[PDB]
This record gives C-alpha cells, structure tokens and sequence, in this order.
C-alpha cells in the first residue's frame, strides 16, 4: 500500500485538491482518503492565526512513502509567466537580515518544468531580482522536516503573483484558479501509484 | 527516551525557560524534568565565558542526544534588529570554526565567540557575538553529540549597548523560552 501525504500551507491552496476526492476528516483532525493500494492524506499548515507555528509538522509525520508540498509561489523574475505549474529542484531558506542561507535538493515530479525555490518568512514584495526564481514561505521548512523521517519530498508550485506591491492583487483575485492548477498537477501523480 | 541538554550562561538568561516546566533541582545549577518519552536537563554555568564552560562541561556530559546552548548575543552589524531570536549555522572564535545544527523555523545567523567582552563596535564581517558558544560546541564534539544554538539579539556592540540588554532582560529571556518550548514538543 502506497501512502502519500499532501501538505498545503493554507486552506486556499488546498481547496480544489480537497474537492477532487471524497475525503473524510479523521479523529486526528486532518483529511484522509483511501482506495485500491493508495492512502491519500492532506494536512494544512496554517488554518488559524496570523502565522504558522513550527508544531504544524513537528514531530514530523512518520510512515508515508512520499510527501508532496503543493502551493502558491511568487515570481521574482519577469520571465516566469503567471498561472504556470513548476516542480522544484532545490529549495533555499533565506534570512535577509544576515544573508545566511540553507539549501536542500528536492525530488522533481515527472513532466513538470523545473524551477528553483526560495523560502522567506515575510511575504516578498521588494521587487524583481536577478538571482531568484520562485519565492514561497513554507517549502524549505517542509523539505527539512521530511528529511527527519527519511521520506522523499517533492514540490509543486504555481506562479501566483509577481513579487511587487501592485502584483499582490492578482494573488488575492485568483486563488481558485491557482488552487485548481495545483489539483490538476496532483491528479496524474496519484493515478500513477495505483497498482 | 530522547535526552536533551540545555546550557545557559547565567540565571537571567535561563529564568523564563526554567518557568516552562516543573523542574527538579538535582544540585546547584542543574535542573531535570522528564516524561516517558523525553528527558530535559538544564545546566546554568556558574560564571560566564570560557572559564564557566570549562568549569561546567569538562569533562563533557555523555549520554545526551542533543545539546542546545541558548543565550543572549550582541549584534555587531546594524542590519540585525534587536529582540530577534536566531539559530546558529556556524560558530568561530575571534582570537577556528565549527558547524552548528540549525533549529527549524528560526532565522539563521553566524556566531563569533570572544574570550573578553566586545564593545569594539561594528565590524562588517561579524553578525552575532557571544562568549560561550564556540567552547560549548567544542565540548559537544568531544562526546560526538549534535549541538544547536539559540541566540537572541540583546544589544548592539557599541558603547553602553548593554543598557538595552539590562532593560529587556525578561523579554529576552522569554524569547529564548518561546523558542525552546517547541523543540521539547518536537520529541513527544
């Protein structure tokens, strides 16, 4: 039996994937679906409050065969079109006040185009940057937690906004379309693990 | 049972973390708490700096799965805000370098340990400055134990910068406690 964990940072990212299968809420307060040889679980990091907390994935869930982090990401290079779904090759965490970084490779999803991801705590609105591609908040955290249980981790990120103040309106107004892109990318992965 | 050792350089730094759990006092400056899954011990140094590290951690304690050194640190760069909790990626001695294991979901910084106080202003090469971290990481390596550090920015390294630390001791100690509590729960 193949056990797949999907991790979304927030409910808007998760919404359309949760509509794809007849999930039920279990007694542990997260979503679960199974059929044939596949268990499909969904966890959403930030349902409450102004920020996610480390205890969203600490201790990390054990027992899965693959984690997929699917979410929205800002585009910090204008040659990235919006509403495009990428898989991530490596994810960096950046601390702007010190410029210290950490970086981890992640497992690319077949037949999605490749991109690099940087995770930063604050929403990114400075502008465009030569050396950044996609920008999110939670990707690095999730990949590092996956390493603690030696579970492979893959990422799907859809370009959701350009990283400017004015660019944030697009994200605000297109959350359903963006969530739908994530759902459309997850389904063929789920389908390929049916034995 | 996971076994966690926390090391603080003085009581003020330790104070709010000690309030998080109903610790027992094993002996002077050595507190212990356990559940079925986790042993949490806290050692507070009897004096600051490398002398206090040698006194407390030579021989280094064996048997732990992780050491965490939590403390106040000076900011040697004005781009570092005060009252901010960092985890350390590497530590060097000012007057030799060691990798340190970052705690998840904390901003990242590099640490420089000095053997005498550092009111020597801003050096564009330095980030956070303390007196104990390098020596603690060195003792952890003797027992092949991972070491992590939590350092909250407590002062700038300019003249009279300790006034900010002195005025904010409780808030700074509470910041350390709030960063430590979830580490404990990461092992339940």
């Amino acid at each position: 039996m193949f056990k797949l964990l999907l991790i979304f940072a927030d409910p808007a990212e998760a919404a359309r994937t949760l509509s794809l299968f007849p999930f039920s809420l279990n007694k542990e307060n997260f979503y679960t679906y199974h059929t044939e040889n596949v268990l499909l679980d969904v966890m959403v990091l930030k349902t409450w409050g102004y920020r996610g907390v480390v205890q969203a994935l600490s201790p990390p869930p054990s027992g899965y065969d693959l984690w997929i982090n699917a979410g929205f990401a800002g585009a910090a290079n204008p040659n990235i079109p919006l509403l495009k779904t990428y898989t991530i090759t490596s994810v960096k965490e950046l601390t702007p006040t010190t410029s210290v970084e950490e970086e981890l490779e992640v497992t690319p999803i077949p037949r999605l185009p490749l991109a690099q991801l940087t995770s930063v705590r604050s929403p990114y609105r400075d502008g465009f940057h030569e050396h950044l591609q996609l920008v999110d908040m939670e990707g690095f955290f999730i990949a590092k937690q996956a390493s603690l249980v030696a579970c492979p981790c893959s990422m799907i990120k859809v370009s959701s906004d350009y990283t400017t103040r004015e660019g944030q309106d697009f994200l605000k107004n297109n959350k359903v379309k963006l969530s739908q892109k994530l759902a459309e990318a997850i389904f063929p992965i789920y389908s390929s693990f049916i034995d």
